[PDB]
């Protein structure tokens, strides 16, 4: 069983590598953990499952597929999406070249050969000369070590784990750990069902605005004139969205001219907030304030309780503005003034133990029927070490990232011959809008394998000294912003992909070909 390369994720970068590789004339196949294509989609069927990537932008550019696609609305939901992936499927038959239910566990690297020899869970190995590994950013959930948590008599699963059958808050005592970006959105929906719903709360999220939107098939149509024109902006922005910032000061403003833009932001919605500000709002404490006071007060506002202000929206921020990609929210600041929804802050009252009745906080047992763990996931290098891969240098991929992710151009890893990996530690990733880093991303892996076809190079490998230079280049960039005050994303994709293609153009410099 031999292949070109054997991709691993269903998600937008797998479909993507599968789409483009087989136009290329590569023999390829997908293996996908799961029944169906989706990626996140497929595993996250939690209710409010929602994207944070506005319409037109989180798909593909490909002509006939938006050509004949229509949404419901700006932010689509998991179910929505779904209907996407298949009628993509149906468009561009991918799915006689995926295997459904191959979770990949195990893989070795044949150097006589040139080759991977790749096993998965239930027994079936693969020969590919290349591994492309597409398990994005969430495949790896993470659940805390507390006392007695499988104790629980009621139901609990994780945000990413939830029951494929659904599961309903009504009339139910539900508890919701973590306050990530699932966490707001499974808040938004026990809270209108839910008996009593309580939320614990590590660090307040700086949840924006979404600014949800019914959509119609006329207007979008009307709209798709642009669509071409949005595509090309989207590859040319910090995050890969259609967000064109501010380029003046913050502080170079008067301040009336800063509330009107924040207000002009804030309107709009969405990561236009985040990410369409000033250009020093991520590169200078000062400017970066005055978006986080503004946001600050809309959200105090929103909330009748000070009390619960200071624990939703406090007068000094936790962490500065924007370091991390933000959750959205349509109602979540109101549901908090519900009389059955209530809010405890773990650093004051830590939970001391799970019990099967319920979570015990420091001042209080609080009695649960089901109990959610929304406390996101592990790294994108949980997800890659997930698989046992053991590489030319004696050691497995675990064990060469166990001091921290060790990569170059966050595609390879030396030690690892002829395997990539999108959407990987030390890229855009976490700051990017996947499908625009899919095809970019994805256009360079196209590329690099047509290069070795072309050249008849059988082998790549970054090399050590690269990998160590890549590394202070993420430092010294991330050490001109203030991403690093955050509790790793390389932050820019024009400039990320700027010395990736560069590499390239160099004749893959950084690797050794054979
Ligand atoms: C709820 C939620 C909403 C999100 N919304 C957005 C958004 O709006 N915009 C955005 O840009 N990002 C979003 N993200 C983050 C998301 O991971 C990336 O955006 C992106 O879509 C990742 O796509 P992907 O193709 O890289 O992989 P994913 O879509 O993450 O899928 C990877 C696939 O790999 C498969 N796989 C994993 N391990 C194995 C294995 N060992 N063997 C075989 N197969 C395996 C998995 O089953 C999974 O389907 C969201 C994440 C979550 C959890
Ligand atoms: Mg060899």
């Amino acid at each position: 069983e031999v292949f070109d390369a054997l991709i691993v994720g269903a998600g937008f970068n797998g479909i993507y590598q599968l789409h483009r590789l087989r136009q290329e004339g590569f023999k390829v196949r997908l293996f996908e953990a799961g029944a169906d294509m989706g990626g996140i989609w497929y595993w996250n069927c939690y209710p409010g499952a929602r994207v944070d990537s506005h319409i037109p932008i989180y798909e593909f550019s490909i002509e006939e597929l938006w050509r004949d696609w229509n949404w419901t609305e700006r932010f689509p939901a998991w179910d929505e999406l779904r209907r996407y992936f298949h009628y993509v499927d149906k468009k561009l038959d991918l799915s006689r070249d995926i295997r459904f239910g191959m979770r990949v566990s195990a893989a070795e690297f044949d150097e006589a050969r040139d080759q991977w020899v790749i096993r998965t869970t239930d027994g079936t190995v693969v020969r590919a000369r290349f591994f492309i590994l597409c398990t994005g950013f969430a495949s790896k959930p993470y659940i805390p070590n507390y006392k007695g948590l499988e104790s629980f008599a009621g139901e609990s699963f994780h945000t990413g784990l939830w029951p494929q059958e659904g599961a309903s808050f009504t009339g139910k005592r539900v508890g919701v750990v973590g306050t990530g970006a699932s966490g707001v959105q499974v808040v938004q929906e026990a809270s209108k069902d839910a008996a009593h719903l309580t939320v614990f709360q590590r660090t307040p999220i700086l949840a924006l605005p979404m600014q949800q939107r019914k959509l119609d098939v006329e207007t979008q149509q009307r709209m798709k004139a642009d669509y071409p024109e949005i595509f090309r902006i989207r590859r040319e922005t910090f995050g890969g969205f259609d967000i064109l910032r501010d380029e003046r000061s913050a502080l170079e403003v008067p301040p009336e001219e800063r509330c009107a833009l924040y207000e002009k932001l804030w309107q709009k919605g969405g990561f236009h907030y985040w990410i369409g500000g000033f250009s020093d709002i991520l590169t200078n404490e000062e400017a970066n304030r005055t978006m986080y006071d503004f946001w600050r007060d809309k959200t105090r506002a929103r909330i009748k309780n000070p009390a619960l202000a200071d624990k939703l929206a406090p007068m000094e921020p936790p962490h500065p503005f924007g370091v991390k990609r933000p959750s959205l929210e349509q109602w979540y600041y109101e549901a908090f003034n519900q009389d059955n929804v209530s809010l405890v802050d773990v650093r004051e009252m830590p939970i001391v133990e799970i019990v099967p009745e319920g979570v015990l906080t420091s001042d209080g047992l609080v009695e649960l029927d089901m109990l959610v763990l929304a406390t996101g996931f592990d790294a994108v290098t949980g997800g890659l070490t997930q698989i046992d891969i053991h590489g030319t240098g004696g050691i497995t991929l675990k064990e060469k990232w166990t001091e921290g992710a060790r990569t170059y151009l966050g595609f390879a890893t030396s030690g690892f011959p002829n395997m990539l990996f999108l959407y990987g530690p030390q890229s855009p990733s976490g700051f990017c809008n996947g499908p625009t880093c899919a095809e970019m991303q994805g256009e360079w892996v196209v590329d690099c394998l047509k290069h070795m076809r072309e050249n008849n190079k059988g082998r790549i490998e970054a090399t050590a000294q690269a990998e160590e230079e890549w590394a202070q280049l993420l430092n010294s960039i991330a050490g001109m912003t203030l991403f690093p005050r955050a509790d790793l994303n390389f932050p820019g994709v024009p400039i990320y992909m700027d010395q990736c293609n560069t590499a390239a153009a160099k004749d893959y410099e950084g690797f050794v070909l054979d």
